[PDB]
């Protein structure tokens, strides 16, 4: 029934929802702030509105009442919150229902359980899942999608072990090195939990792995950044599915066309990382300014999700930095790693320092290439911060010619 | 009907459902590498399957408005897109 969708978000994910929505012949509505006046997502929808006349920085995409007003005036049926803003916000979800706008995600009582780190454990132990009663851990996450009609499936797992601190860096789907029996139990735990609470829409279940053992951590009651990696290996459009799930449709019907859990398998491996302005040379402080040159990769198995990565782009410090979200997909993990490297090396960003060289080394290192690696992979790798200089030739030649042409 | 003793323009459509990089495999076969080794990583014939469906469409300078005639001209604007399983193999159209 959903005919007009609004995205309560910015960047690559908004563009993602908009494209998905358009494939379903749904009109799109963007929301933008003053400093996002030339963000690509603003121009990528059927409609865009300045949320908050005088609103500040990151509070623009958090301002519940102005968003809902923009939704009311434009006749919006459903709001997709993407991730990382009002995604896990019960209040916004309530005010959506109360005003007749379908909140794209799980129900009010779903965001309640998993919003509080203390309440989630009670739910976890009621469905008989292992909890913290803790060394050498692997961070494993299971994707799930269920409809409003009781049909629930999982889209296998995602290795999330590569992380520097509390920041995820590199994800893999499915697991390399992790046994088939382990795989199944962790999946079956995730489906036991969500099928107990009668879960609706896309959700992620965060676990931990020691050897032949796992522990429940948290539940992300929305879409994740790393979703695409799972799409590539299972062939299933998660985002598009969400829109269909909030539209009532049965996942085994004409709209979603979900293959029965038995018929769901993985094809090859997929890897993802984010291209940010973070400088390995400079404590990972996000760099700001204007990009003067932007060239991107592509090709078979390479998937680009641009955020602030374009030619004219002006980088505002007020948001979590993200230029391009880059994923690769090949029959083998070895092959999947190589595409990533080349794509990373084929890139070119100038006028701002990037995290590319750091990422290059990560994919190049064999403690990652082996498939066996823990959350302390970065901790145990000091050489991962090797100083590759990176000179900029062409630019200097363009300046010389430019100067002599105009000034003699 | 016939045999095409090379890669076809439409190769990607098969790569997307089977998950094999055909072009890559060509190079490796020419390099002398094994079909089922840790190099080509090809699955067994029984394990080789399709995932979903793939379509390929041709975009040319010619048109139904002009009896399919390849025109010259400068391309004033080029506009790509993107998406899961949306490949734009850029060729004759890049910029001005």
């Amino acid at each position: 029934q959903i005919k007009k969708l609004l995205v309560a978000n910015r960047g690559e994910i908004a563009i993602r929802i908009f494209r998905a929505a358009a494939e379903l012949d749904i009109s799109t509505v963007a929301i933008y702030s003053n400093e996002d006046k030339s963000s690509l997502h603003r121009y990528k929808a059927d409609e865009s509105y300045l949320v908050g006349s005088d609103l500040g920085p990151a509070e623009s995409y958090l301002n519940i009442e102005r968003i809902i007003d923009v939704a009311k005036q434009a006749n919006v049926d459903a709001i997709h919150p993407g991730y990382g803003f009002l995604s896990e916000n019960e209040q916004f979800a309530r005010r959506c229902a109360e005003e007749g706008i379908k909140f794209i995600g799980p129900h009010l009582e779903h965001l309640d359980m998993f919003g509080d780190k203390v309440k989630a454990r009670t739910t976890a132990i009621k469905a008989d899942l292992p909890v913290i009663p803790i060394d050498n851990p692997k961070h494993i996450e299971v994707q799930v999608i269920g409809d409003e009609h009781g049909n629930i499936v999982h889209l296998f797992e995602r290795d999330c072990s590569v992380q520097r601190r509390h920041q995820k860096v590199v994800e893999v789907a499915p697991s390399v090195g992790l046994s088939p029996t382990l795989r199944q139990r962790i999946c079956d735990a995730a489906i036991q939990l969500m099928e107990n609470i009668k879960y609706v829409n896309a959700g992620t279940v965060e676990f931990l792995v020691s050897g032949d053992e796992f522990f429940f951590i948290e539940v992300n009651p929305r879409v994740q950044v790393e979703h695409t990696i799972t799409e590539m290996v299972t062939g299933i459009d998660i985002v598009k599915t969400q829109i269909l799930v909030a539209a009532g449709a049965d996942l085994f019907g004409e709209e979603i066309n979900m293959p029965q859990q038995k018929d769901i398998t993985t094809l090859g491996y997929a890897i993802q990382c984010r291209i940010t302005t973070e400088d390995p040379l400079n404590d990972f402080m996000p760099d700001t300014g204007t990009i003067i040159a932007y060239r991107s990769s592509g090709g078979f198995g390479v998937r680009l999700d641009a955020g602030d990565g374009f030619q004219g782009a002006e980088i505002s410090p007020y948001y979590d930095s993200l230029l391009v979200k880059l994923s690769t997909h090949a029959i083998s993990f070895k092959q999947a790693e190589e595409k990533m490297v080349r794509s990373l090396r084929e890139m070119r960003i100038r006028g701002v320092k990037t995290n590319i060289p750091f990422l290059i080394n990560v994919m190049k290192n064999k403690k990652f290439t082996s498939g066996d690696y823990t959350t302390k992979f970065i901790e145990e790798t000091p050489e991962l911060f090797d100083i590759q200089p990176s000179l900029d030739r062409g630019t200097k030649t363009l300046e010389y010619i430019g100067n002599v042409t105009i000034n003699g």
